[PDB]
């Protein structure tokens, strides 16, 4: 309705549309349709095989898309030969600049001017929706992430889960899904009765509201030191552990104030978190939890366990031998001796709840790889319980952040304190580089840039890999860091030099043929790839791809600054260049937001 329309104007036939491709919002799909249809004619290979066979190129010097011929699986043919042959009689006509042969590979080069005519206009038009696409129709996904425990440490694990999840949610949306961002709070268990008993003994009602997360934490720490100083010959009823297990007796019974106090720990906590998450551009839809598991599903679950015959007691505890389904798993405990539920069981139940409540098409749990088996288990259990949707569950894991524990006394503890230390460290960091700051709101910018630093550093490599939290390296404006993207966005933004509504309009009509410099052709190539980048990332749930793409973008824009000057040029030239810079800035903006960043715009 925009790129295909442009095609009409330019009077160019649209190649056959492969099923599920989206040439309207992804010029690389358009290009894929053209190549498959035309390469299909030369060879005896149906385009349904070529389309998926087209791959990205390691470097832009090897083309835009290529095909390892052997992957086409053509009987008795010499790939080296075919490549040379096809690259010869292959029709570039209006779409490609050239087609080349490199061993058993054939490489395709898009027409830079063709791209410009469609890509720049499309970016400037759809703006913030540029990378968007509807590769999905009426599909709902639940993405559970961060999920800290109340009164307990919000460690690096939670942080990491928080960052990946926030991004996965944004990604899933720009790709057409309906997203339910859920935060499965750790807010139940004997530990809360203890907490309740502790708030009584050392708690302050005013401190609870001023700072629920910190106060409750400090309260928990204190009530524990009592549990230790006791334990011996102390009436195991007037003891702390006693009143804890007793005060917890509110799961069987109701109100008894036993809940009024707890429901406030939870709600006041959630109210604080909401502001904190806002700094990471995350707004949860549902603040669920282990406590929020329906009594119905919990019982229905324990029930179905036997109805299917998976249970088998041992030492007085109920277990499920997943061995026969996957030796890698094991005899998972679902109910211990004292006839009480476990962490694994609350997850089995919570799933059951979430399904009947949302009837999701897919559910994603962003949990550390430390809990791999945990997930793998209640996934295999939900399966044997019959529930079909179990196949629609997925565990997106990740390695651990190391050396982050800045708290000189222990592990990082409170999320907001993290943001704060980052901001502080980035503030004095900004102070040391007189060349970058002249801003009016240092503090504010510091927070945004600081958070940018944390996010980028965390998403640079694969999720599964352990990475070192390096204050020095991450806050710097040097290498491929968060601050680097921010300052780049800022420079690009300034280059647009106030783009009136009517101005961005003349950009759309600029004479792109004036963008003949190679440095420009490379950026244009690059800009057309954003939609494909997102498409690939949801396929892997790896933000690296995006982060790597955004740095290639800023670096190319950097190369362009040296040659594609705007000031002092004729109007026609300046307009064609600014159109490019603007489209470039738009993509950069989009990509950063997707990752969870807040592009610094107002200095
Ligand atoms: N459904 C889940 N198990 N979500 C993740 C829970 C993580 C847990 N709160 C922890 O701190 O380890």
């Amino acid at each position: 309705a925009n790129m295909i329309s442009q095609l009409k104007k330019l009077s160019i036939a649209e190649p056959a549309v492969a099923k599920d491709s989206h040439p309207d919002v992804n010029i690389v799909d358009l290009m894929r349709n053209y190549i498959s249809q035309e390469l299909s004619k030369i060879s005896g290979v149906d385009s349904s095989l070529i389309f998926p066979a087209l791959e990205w190129t390691n470097t832009m010097e090897r083309g835009d898309l290529l095909i390892p011929i052997p992957r086409l699986r053509i009987k008795g043919a010499n790939p080296k030969d075919l490549a040379v042959q096809w690259a010869e009689k292959f029709p570039c006509g209006d779409f490609l600049e050239k087609v080349e042969a490199n061993g058993p590979f054939i490489q395709f080069f898009f027409n830079p001017q063709f791209l410009a005519k469609l890509v720049i206009p499309d970016i400037l038009t759809r703006k913030e929706d540029y990378g968007s696409c509807k590769l999905v129709e009426n599909k709902k996904v639940i993405i559970e992430f961060s999920s800290p425990n109340i009164a307990k440490p919000f460690h690096a694990g939670h942080l990491r889960s928080t960052i990946i999840g926030g991004f996965l949610a944004n990604l899933y949306e720009k790709l057409g899904w309906e997203v339910i961002r859920m935060n499965y709070l750790g807010d139940w268990g004997k530990q809360f009765g203890l907490l309740a008993v502790g708030f009584e003994r050392y708690g302050n009602e005013e401190a609870l509201v001023k700072d629920p997360i910190h106060h409750l934490f400090d309260v928990y720490v204190r009530i524990n030191k009592d549990i230790e100083e006791e334990g011996d010959s102390i009436p195991l009823e007037q003891s702390t552990n006693g009143k804890a297990r007793e005060y917890f007796k509110r799961m069987e019974d109701g109100d008894e104030e036993a809940l009024k106090i707890w429901k406030r720990f939870r709600e006041f906590s959630i109210e604080k978190y909401i502001d904190t998450y806002a700094r990471l551009n995350i707004k949860y839809d549902v603040y669920s939890g282990e406590s929020q598991v329906s009594k119905e599903s919990m019982l229905k679950a324990i029930d179905l366990f036997k109805e299917k015959g998976l249970t088998h007691e041992d030492k007085g505890a109920v277990l499920i031998d997943l061995t026969k389904f996957n030796k890698k798993l094991g005899k998972a405990i679902v109910q211990k001796s004292d006839g009480t539920t476990l962490y694994l069981t609350r997850d089995v139940g919570a799933a059951m709840d979430r399904y009947e409540k949302y009837h999701f098409d897919k559910m994603i749990y962003v949990i550390a790889s430390q809990q791999d088996l945990h997930a793998a288990q209640f996934f295999e259990i939900l399966k044997q319980m019959g529930f079909e949707w179990a196949k629609d569950l997925q565990h997106v894991n990740f390695g651990m952040v190391q050396g982050m524990s800045t708290r000189k006394g222990t592990v990082v503890f409170l999320d907001n304190i993290l943001e704060e230390t980052k901001e502080k460290m980035h503030e004095v960091m900004k102070k040391n580089e007189n060349k970058y700051a002249q801003i009016e709101h240092p503090e504010e910018v510091a927070d945004l840039v600081g958070i940018s630093a944390v996010m980028i550093q965390d998403m640079q490599g694969k999720r599964i890999n352990n990475y070192e939290f390096k204050w020095e390296r991450m806050l710097s404006f040097e290498g491929d860091t968060g601050p680097y993207l921010q300052y780049a966005h800022s420079r690009l933004r300034s280059v647009e030099r106030n783009a009136s509504g009517i101005t961005q309009e003349k950009w759309i009509n600029a004479d792109f043929s004036l963008l003949k410099e190679p440095a420009a052709k490379l950026l244009i190539r690059l800009l057309g790839q954003y939609p494909d980048v997102l498409r690939n990332a949801i396929k892997t749930h790896e933000p690296t791809t995006v982060v790597t793409y955004l740095f290639k973008l800023t670096h190319q824009v950097s190369s362009c600054y040296d040659v594609l000057w705007v000031a002092g040029q004729t109007e026609e030239l300046a307009t064609a260049r600014l159109a490019l810079y603007g489209a470039a800035r738009q993509v950069l903006y989009n990509g950063m937001r997707l990752l969870g960043l807040t592009p610094v715009e107002r200095m």
